[PDB]
């Protein structure tokens, strides 16, 4: 049990995850199929260990990859290859040690290298992860994952036999992204608004919805926040009051300041379709045509595989 070194049962299932329904395919070919029938890939024809997920940043690898993990059963290991290089690059060769280690006596296992670009001294570490992986039979495979496909080493790249691309939301996706995202939140929102919100965010990544909604999910405990009157909003079923704040003078006015409310009789205000404007056009997208058309190159490319 490390404290850089990730460990844990992943509980993440394909539909928790947003479109990416081909990317899904492949993995559940590439990891789920050999070892639910190990006996398909006798002499000659071995599956493929080493994976690589390469994509524009944002759209969330690290969550598909639990996702495998999860739909096949087996222990997730994470490891931020940033950080290795970074706020830990001492215990370099030997958290690397460590990971596989670990993860290699707990089959099943996913061992998830997050940022493989970022090792590239260095090369000094580079190695260690090679004497692993291109010495981890079928107990363990090596799920890696890059935002910058061609800065990644040569080397190990050719470790990675194959290799899924994943792209940033589609329509659908992003719907879903939004609606994910909200959940039981009480909002105005139809279906329809969100399928909205989806056009209108054209461009955008996982993680940028994701900011895009956890901003919008502030207006209320703000509309409270600087609530000067409130209103009781409470039909004549309801059992405790329900007060919400009101406009100015409403036909139900009433100055009350937040701090002086009780617990149960307080009534967060719905989510409002402005509201959400508001925080998308708050919110600029990440990526830009340009850092994306250098991926479509490495899908053409990607020689050594
Ligand atoms: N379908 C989704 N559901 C929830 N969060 C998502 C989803 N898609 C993307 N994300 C966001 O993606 C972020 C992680 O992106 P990340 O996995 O680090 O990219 P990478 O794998 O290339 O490093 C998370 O903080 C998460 O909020």
């Amino acid at each position: 049990l490390s404290s850089a070194i990730l460990s844990e049962k992943p509980n993440v299932k394909w539909e928790d995850v947003a479109g990416l329904e081909g990317a899904k395919e492949a993995l559940k070919e590439a990891v789920i199929l050999p070892v639910k029938f190990p006996h398909l890939f006798k002499g000659n024809r071995k599956p493929t260990s080493g994976i690589l997920l390469y994509g524009p940043p944002g759209t969330g690898k690290s969550y598909l990859a639990k996702a495998v993990a999860t739909e096949a059963n087996s222990t997730f290991f994470s490891v931020s290859s940033s950080d290795l290089v970074s706020k830990w690059m001492g215990e370099s060769e030997k958290l690397v040690k460590q990971l596989f280690a670990m993860a290699r006596e707990n089959k099943p296992s996913i061992i998830f290298i997050d940022q493989v670009d970022a090792l590239t001294a260095s090369r000094r570490i580079k190695t260690e992860l090679l004497v692993q992986m291109n010495g981890v039979s079928q107990g363990v495979l090596v799920l890696g994952a890059t935002n910058i496909p061609w800065q990644l080493d040569s080397a190990i790249r050719r470790r990675f036999e194959r290799r899924i691309y994943i792209p940033l939301p589609d329509l659908a996706a992003r719907t879903t992204m939004f609606e994910i995202n909200v959940g039981d939140t009480p909002s105005v929102l139809t279906k329809e608004d969100y399928r909205t919100l989806g056009a209108m965010t054209e461009g955008y990544s996982g993680s940028d919805i994701a900011v895009v909604v956890k901003d919008a999910l502030m207006q209320p405990i703000r509309k409270i926040q600087s609530a000067t009157h409130f209103k009781d909003v409470s039909t004549e079923d309801d059992e405790t009051r329900k007060l919400t704040p009101s406009s100015p003078g409403d036909d139900g006015a009433i100055e009350m300041s937040w701090t002086d409310i009780e617990a149960d009789e307080l009534k967060e205000p719905d989510l409002t379709i402005k509201d959400f404007l508001k925080a998308i056009k708050s919110t600029r997208p990440t990526v830009n045509e340009d850092d994306l058309l250098k991926q479509e190159q490495f899908t053409r490319d990607f020689g050594q595989e």
